[PDB]
């Protein structure tokens, strides 16, 4: 049996790639984080491909970290004989806000516009300063439970405190806003249905992975289709790109989880939140300010051998010195992590004598996901 993984669609064509999952895996399914989560939680195989139960879930990509709820519910549940489920960062991602509307000028969005366009205060493009457009906003969002929700809503919560309402983090925007959706307001299904969407009105405006946003990564950079963030007219500060090269110094500056929380997996998915607030990292002052990292789950235990061989030599790959994915991860609009970062997910999750590591003969003797 192949080993099975699907969820997030953010970083879907970077598992696509050729060669980026290892020997044993089946082509990664685009189904959104929420749908992610639930498959492998439950082992339910429907939430990748409907109608389709002959088949087990083996990992997931999810941009939504794992719920307090979601935690214990498998401890209580599944671990006992299927071992510690592990959740891990894949990559950094930039969180891109494409539009259609026409024009030669740059679309730059101050801080305070994002947060007013996306709470509905601001739903004319006249109101964009310096925009060179005119006429009605309508906003896109996602209609599912997405990934790409969560990291955004943590930008808004972190920073529009000016609305006449607060932005909840949440997968489901719908419910973020406590003052509600913009009046015409389109849901649509995955990253790519929300780009289809974008283009089936005029006006239209999103926010998006970095690499469904422009059709090549040079396009991040034109401003007349993916908005510059960070305006500041008072100060004669311009915005910029979501290019992966506006995000990396950030993620890199992102610390390693912490050693004595290892055994958690809600510690070792960093997010970015307000500022002065420990336990999150503050939105990075310099560069492009909309980030944070999308995740993989998978269990530490396969009661099957081949499968636990194929899961670690993905590990040895994806988050190796050398022979790595880091190039195709560029190739996607992500950032690599950290040669450091890459060196504390191996010395945990594959070093064998770490009481962590996948397939550890002691802590899984007997146990793990099952083969039929
Ligand atoms: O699809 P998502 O990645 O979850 O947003």
């Amino acid at each position: 049996m192949d080993i099975n993984g699907g969820g997030a669609t953010l970083p879907q064509a970077l598992y696509q790639t050729s060669g980026v999952l290892t020997a044993g895996f089946a082509q990664y399914i685009g189904v959104g984080s929420g749908n992610g989560k639930a498959a492998f939680l439950n082992n339910d195989y429907t939430k990748f491909q409907a109608g389709v139960t002959n088949k087990n879930v083996h990992w997931a990509g999810s941009d939504s970290k794992l719920s307090a709820t979601e935690l214990s519910t498998y401890a209580s549940a599944k671990q006992p004989t299927w071992g510690k489920l592990i959740q891990v960062p894949s990559v950094g991602t930039s969180v891109a806000i494409p539009f259609n509307k026409s024009g030669s000028a740059a679309v730059d969005l101050s801080v305070q516009e994002l947060c007013g366009v996306f709470s509905g205060r601001i739903n004319t493009w006249d109101g964009i300063s310096g925009s060179g457009r005119t006429g009605p906003i309508v906003v896109v969002y996602r209609s599912e439970s997405s990934g790409t929700t969560e990291l955004f809503t943590r930008f808004l919560n972190a920073k529009c405190n000016a609305e006449t309402g607060n932005f909840a983090v949440t997968t489901t925007f719908g419910t973020s806003f406590s003052g509600g959706l913009p009046a015409g307001a389109v849901a649509a299904t995955g990253s790519q249905g929300v780009m289809t969407a974008l283009a089936a009105g005029d006006g239209r405006i999103t926010y998006m992975s970095p690499d469904f946003a422009a059709p090549t990564l040079a396009g991040l950079d034109d401003a007349t289709k993916v908005a510059r963030v960070g305006k500041n007219v008072a100060t004669n500060t311009q915005g910029v790109s979501p290019a992966a090269a506006n995000v990396s110094a950030a993620i890199g500056a992102v610390p390693v989880p912490a050693a004595a929380d290892r055994s958690n997996p809600d510690a070792w998915v960093p997010v970015f939140g307000p500022d002065n607030t420990a336990g999150v990292q503050p939105y990075p002052t310099s560069g492009y300010p909309i980030l944070g990292f999308t995740n993989l789950i998978f269990s530490q235990c396969y009661a099957d051998a081949t499968q636990t061989t194929q899961v670690r030599d993905f590990f040895t790959k994806h988050y190796g010195a050398s022979n790595n994915n880091d190039a195709a991860i560029t190739a996607n609009a992500f950032v690599p992590l950290p040669t450091a970062w890459k060196a504390t997910v191996r010395a945990s999750f594959l070093t064998a004598s770490n009481a962590l590591s996948i397939g550890n003969t002691n802590v899984c003797n007997g146990i793990g996901r099952p083969l039929l």
